[PDB]
């Protein structure tokens, strides 16, 4: 039940600073373009201790499944090959991606009705909501 209130569909209903965090993260300008259009359906499903988090758009569908606390190698939307740990902190699912001697973390919380998805690249913050579908 440790996932339960996250588990749905859910779809993007805001997002703010997400090119600047982008920038930060390197992606390039076309993909910056492309990507900052899309307004994903996020797929959160349990099965045992199996999370499987989708992400489907105009863009790219993409696919992580994994067990908290135990890492797996992710590509990212934008073609990084990451290698990622999930975990639960206090309630919030806390997912740090580490490649090239980077890392960005990506929190995501349930708030209200929504769930708040706040990604974090060195000083930079975005904030990007959904709402279930
Ligand atoms: C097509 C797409 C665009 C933006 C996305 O935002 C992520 C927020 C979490 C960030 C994950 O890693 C990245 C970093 C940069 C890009 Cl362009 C896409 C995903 C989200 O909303 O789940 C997802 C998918």
């Amino acid at each position: 039940h440790m996932c339960d209130a996250f588990v749905g569909t859910w779809k993007l209903v805001s997002s703010e600073n997400f090119d600047d965090y982008m920038k930060e993260v390197g992606v390039g300008f076309a993909t910056r373009k492309v990507a900052g259009m899309a307004k994903p359906n996020m797929i959160i499903s349990v099965n045992g201790d199996v999370i499987t988090i989708k992400s489907e758009s105009t863009f790219k569908n993409t696919e992580i499944s994994f067990i908290l606390g135990q890492e797996f190698d992710e590509v990212t939307a934008d073609d990084r090959k990451v290698k990622s740990t999930i975990t639960l902190d206090g309630g919030v699912l806390v997912h740090v991606q580490k490649w090239d001697g980077k890392s960005t973390t990506i929190k995501r919380k349930r708030e209200d009705d929504k769930l708040v998805v706040e990604c974090v690249m060195k000083g930079v913050t975005s904030t990007r909501v959904y709402e279930r579908a």
